[PDB]
């Protein structure tokens, strides 16, 4: 059971930003705990895995809405917005994309592969527009996710070994295409760290976005650990808003390296302070902060670990107290 007394997390920051939460469809259901949470604490929710190209096309021209939809009827039942994860991703997206159809042994086309992508962003954003409508909670999507590699250069994922390097601008030009009122995202993790990642996402939108590639925001994952410097973050987060594009905190948890001892909770809680007062001294930058799960016991993360702000018991960490 959870603490329904204490403070909506959200309201906490009316006056900065949306805080939203990554959901499971399973997990929706009134006598569920985490759905009693979700509803409570958050007022923007996002797919952890039902918007991914694998759960939406599996096989071709087969599409998947059900669990998407789901998560979608429940944002709307509790006046939520919600932020679309992802078109493009290199990984949960199935094989059948790559392939030559007549001969699946060989790689799908540069243009086949572009037909492909086009046709599944351009249904996947006509189905919840159709469906929806003016009611669509999804204010934005993660056209591409993950596209630089650890050392700053592009991915060699089947996309760019296709393609080549424009299918990034290719992605974009689609979703803008299929529905102009979607705000549009670059999504990856690691840029906040000031590295040569972080210098890499900085290039990389400068580039396009002088292409006249319609790319509105950059998210940053922020999957952060209880060692991360607060200094980088914050020089991240100005050096890539001054291209003049949204931030959103897509994906945030904190890992804490195998130790949940009391006091790693104690130091998280600080962390975790420093960290929103942070993002509130930017919110002229900043307009969406999401957790990636509603509380430990269902966090993506390999055990042990403790990455929320609510216990594996549901319950209000150190970390949510500093915060409130």
């Amino acid at each position: 059971t959870i603490q329904n007394d204490i403070p909506d997390l959200y309201s906490v920051f009316k006056d900065y930003f949306p805080i939203g939460v990554a959901v499971d469809p399973s997990r929706l259901n009134d006598a569920d705990p985490h759905a009693q949470l979700t509803a409570k604490h958050f007022n923007m929710l996002v797919a952890e895995n039902a918007m991914k190209p694998e759960s939406l096309q599996p096989t071709e021209g087969n599409f998947t809405f059900d669990n998407a939809d789901k998560i979608v009827d429940y944002a709307i039942a509790h006046n939520m917005k919600m932020r679309g994860h992802t078109l493009l991703w290199h990984n949960q997206v199935p094989d059948w994309f790559f392939q030559d159809p007549s001969d699946p042994s060989k790689p799908a086309s540069r243009d086949l592969l572009l037909q492909r992508l086009r046709t599944h962003i351009t249904t996947v954003l006509d189905h919840f527009k159709t469906k929806y409508g003016s009611q669509n909670p999804i204010i934005g999507w993660d056209v591409v996710n993950e596209v630089l590699d650890d050392n700053g250069n592009l991915r060699n994922s089947k996309w760019l070994q296709i393609i080549g390097p424009d299918y990034i601008e290719k992605a974009f030009e689609y979703a803008h295409e299929a529905d102009p009122s979607m705000k549009l995202f670059i999504n990856d993790y690691n840029i906040e760290n000031n590295g040569v990642k972080t210098q890499a996402m900085y290039d990389l939108v400068k580039k396009l976005k002088n292409e006249g590639v319609p790319i509105n925001g950059i998210g940053m994952q922020m999957h952060i650990s209880i060692n991360s410097n607060i200094d980088n973050i914050k020089a991240s987060i100005e050096k890539l808003a001054s291209l003049g594009v949204e931030i959103q905190v897509t994906e945030l948890d904190m890992n804490m390296n195998g130790d949940v001892s009391n006091d790693a909770l104690l130091k998280q809680a600080r962390l975790y302070k420093q960290l929103f007062d942070l993002f509130k001294a930017e919110k002229q930058y900043i307009t969406a902060v999401v957790f990636w799960g509603v509380s430990d016991d269902v966090s993506w993360l390999s055990k042990p670990n403790a990455p929320l702000l609510f216990d594996s018991k549901l319950q209000a960490k150190p970390a949510y107290w500093a915060i409130v």
